């Protein structure tokens, strides 16, 4: 994986914050949004592992980090000899891990192969959980699950095709 | 209100399975499709504990079983004296666990607020991931992902206006 | 049935966010305006759309279906027995038996979903009115703001097909 | 520039997968033939909706543009920097300067994402041809297949606007 741990375990924490917040745990809410800063401040973090260079961020100098992955699979569903015998070979090719060669094979019997990719902009998500973290520190829970909320809102999804 | 945190990581494994199949190692798919099926095979797991009764389901006899929850929050964003007091109001019902009155405050102010329900129906599920084991047994990978991708095709959004 | 009328309002307030965005709030305007007159029409029968069961936020509102898709869920494993039951419902959708043929799809193995896109009624009202106030002073961000609040409202409802 | 050539198609695939299992498989059929045209149409100049840069499934495809939303990103904690260059933004839509009001927007903090739905053109079209085949067999579950497989190309790109 090209996945940020890190930043993956920092949205769900955000999520289930926003959650607690509006169940009466505002105890647990500020745990978590704690948890989610220190996931996404850490100095040893290696970002540019994990980046998403050539997508323009709101911010200067930011960048888009993947958080997490899927697979986009389209095809029509019909049953042939053909593509039956194009689908044997590509599980043929991804066994030896030639990925590339396999794609080939789907993509020539109809399959299209997306990998769904999450992104979050590291340092507007970063100054989002900062402005929470105040107004949780204020006893402002409604505005803190918004500015939680704004964290969530930065995130977006980018569908590449692979290994084409 | 309770989510089946079993349930949620077996689905969880299923995501990075599929993708594994195409772009990592096809044995780790199937060591994850192993303990996403067996997480939701264990019945010393109280299943029925966490299952949304009123959903009818497409097996007979089966039940959907909530795996993750979320808050949706829907509001004009508008500042009002009006407003602002009342959510200074909400806050405080917040800090002392009066998650009840803290809606009944935030509906005054003009805000709706829904918890939304992610539903596993689990003997379908069950289904899935069993023909999923046996594809892979066989190193029909392809297959296997698309009866993973059945998988995740079984769950549902359900959303509810909290504390009406 | 799916209410055309807030579906249409629905994309109304799509369109409206972006157009204020790309520098036209003329548009944003006459789009918003559109979508609260399709939301108040008086001679609309609204309770032929409603979701009863469905609580809302607001006391003695409604959730209006504006959208419908479907949503098939299966392994995708041919067997013999799935191809004779997909055959035989097919037959039955053929003649108009829409009920038994979603009923022997299920018995093969196949989930069959109607997803509804529920609009709540009387809250979607207030919030392109509010929407509508902003447009008129000029404020064109917190127009774009107050109607994603609209669009926030919004949910999603699955139920198994003819079941 | 979004095709309304294309969405409209899409639209239609989706009320045609609807209408399969609810037992008018004739009104499918009007619906998936009526989407085929419009995809075939090449009096419609689909390059000029074409999303450039974005690599297809098929070798000499593209991906039109059919569908465009705003997403907006902020933590709602208004401080006299901000207010301010709301107030600048929106004096710059209001004279159509779309570039310079997303520019004070994102310098305050305020981060506006353009959602563009992207249709693969060719892989769409064969898609709907796959299920004209199935449709005139009588195949109509297998044809609700072949129209989600339809439905499962279209893909979202969200860009930062006008950066």
């Amino acid at each position: 994986e090209r996945i940020s741990e890190q930043g993956l375990y920092a949205m769900r924490d955000v999520q289930v914050a926003r959650l607690a917040l509006f169940h009466g745990d505002p105890e647990k809410a500020k745990e978590l949004t704690n948890e989610a800063s220190a996931l996404l401040s850490d100095d040893s973090t290696e970002w540019a592992k994990f980046a998403k260079p050539g997508k323009k961020t709101n911010l200067n100098d930011d960048q888009y980090i993947v958080i997490n992955a899927s697979v986009g699979i389209s095809e029509s569903y019909v049953a042939t000899p053909e593509k039956e015998a194009a689908i044997k070979i590509a599980n043929e090719k991804m066994a030896k891990g030639d990925k590339k060669g396999a794609m080939e094979e789907l993509r020539l019997a109809g399959v299209g192969v997306m990998e769904n990719q999450y992104l979050m902009p590291l340092k507007q998500t970063r100054n989002a959980l900062a402005d929470a973290q105040k107004l949780l520190d204020k006893k402002q829970y409604y505005e803190a699950n918004l500015a939680l909320k704004g964290a969530e809102d930065g995130i977006i999804v980018d569908s590449e095709a692979l290994f084409v």
